[PDB]
């Protein structure tokens, strides 16, 4: 069943319904905290993506999750699986692309889209800044399978922007390393080999923009050409945070900015 | 650039970074807490002939200079590991034998667990992954003797350094040991002291021992006060790769520079032969 292949957890109550999405290399505990200040007033729904080491790598198509598309997909028949329309969408990263992808096919299962530290595409250009060159990308790209415990390991304190005791860096590696390492590596090569902007302009829910004031993975100015290239309405806050996945790293400042987008639209 | 603060200009200047000898393999030289690279002077002679040596002072140690001391960054032990990776890259350094004391030697295995490219094996004098005992697991150091301890670092850190450097180098107070250490040890500006000893004592790296991989050769005093002989013998089990421990007939946490007689032929052997 599309619930149990996912670990769908449903909790809460409420006319509507927020949708928890987690990010590259976590699963739905990612949200452990924010958790308590939705149930008295929405129905949560909370999943993991496929490819996270929770879930079957038995379910796990390499040419479906090559493309994000494949996340939309895989959301796309969760919300209908579970009859939630017009839903309050909340990812991390990678997660709100997929969301603002399925949001073009499907616009009438999302009433708003939270969107934490995302990013249309990694790579510059001579027109856009990602904040990675091309050939960097390609030469951890082409040696990441060789790479791929040394490389996170390595770069997992600067992501993070926490220290190697942090309880979030523990946390981290132990669900980042609980993948199957070819399957993580299709997941990375897919988040690298990101251009999302043809689609931006094709958006049109509503996109709250919750960004780390430090991010290596998004430089700020990334949430800036969001806001003006979708083709809806769109809000963007700049935390005083450092690291990519602040509501992990960073609860205390983040989870309060998250709660005002959930429940005040634009 | 901050106005009033020495302008960094290179990473081997910042680290007075000395490379001596000639040899298809580089020998790299960290020394330990209250240190720097003159803690070596009695083991260089016998690498020179043989190897490259590349001797080093990780930053903060008080031949180094306080403008270029980030606290952020040397409050966690990696922030030694990047610049271990960042000096051996501006030295073109790969594969090479590190020597460490402590908590350098720690720091250079997380380097080689980024960056395992650059080493080809760890020598590691008196290492240690955590010095508080915990439930249960024996670093030497109940937890409220650190805490208080601790609380007593800023409160004067030269009465705790000098009374308790002679427990910690088992040496008599006339040698020239104490004399040494206390010297380089009083050099550090006390803020900067006081960061990285409680860096050092809140350390706890064993959820990663795991992921090192390069082969560590473990030596250390069968009776040091910093570390009990079960901590070697703990590392030796819990790395992720080859290993090997020799307790040595020393006493004391810095045996290569209180007992350089017995520890320069051991830490030579295990430079010169391979697992």
């Amino acid at each position: 069943s599309i619930g149990l292949a996912h670990n769908v957890t449903i909790l809460g109550s409420g006319e509507t319904t927020v949708v928890l999405g987690h990010g590259y290399g976590t699963d739905q505990s990612v949200w452990k905290l924010l958790v308590p200040y939705l149930v008295d007033d929405y129905k949560v729904l909370l999943y993991d993506h496929m490819g996270a080491g929770t879930t079957n790598p038995d379910y796990f198509d390499f040419d479906r999750y090559s493309s994000l598309e494949g996340y939309s997909y895989d959301l796309i028949a969760i919300l209908e699986e579970f009859q939630v329309s017009k839903c309050i969408y909340v990812g991390h990263s990678m997660s709100s692309m997929a969301a603002a992808v399925a949001s073009i096919f499907r616009p009438d299962l999302f009433h708003k889209l939270v969107m934490i530290s995302p990013t249309p595409r990694l790579i510059n250009t001579e027109e856009y800044y990602g904040g990675f060159e091309q050939k960097v990308m390609d030469e951890t790209l082409r040696s990441l399978d060789e790479n791929f415990k040394s490389l996170s390991l390595g770069t997992a304190p600067l992501l993070l922007a926490c220290d190697l005791e942090s309880a979030a860096m523990q946390e981290y590696c132990r669900t980042l390393f609980n993948m199957r390492p070819d399957i993580a590596c299709c997941i990375t090569r897919m988040i690298c080999g990101l251009d999302l902007r043809p689609y931006l302009g094709h958006v049109t829910v509503p996109c709250h923009i919750i960004q780390s004031s430090n991010d290596i993975m998004v430089p700020v100015a990334v949430g800036e050409y969001l806001r003006k290239n979708l083709g809806g309405p769109s809000v963007v806050e700049v935390m005083p945070t450092e690291g990519h996945l602040p509501h992990l790293s960073m609860p205390e400042v983040t989870i309060p900015v998250v709660l005002r987008h959930i429940r005040q639209d634009i």
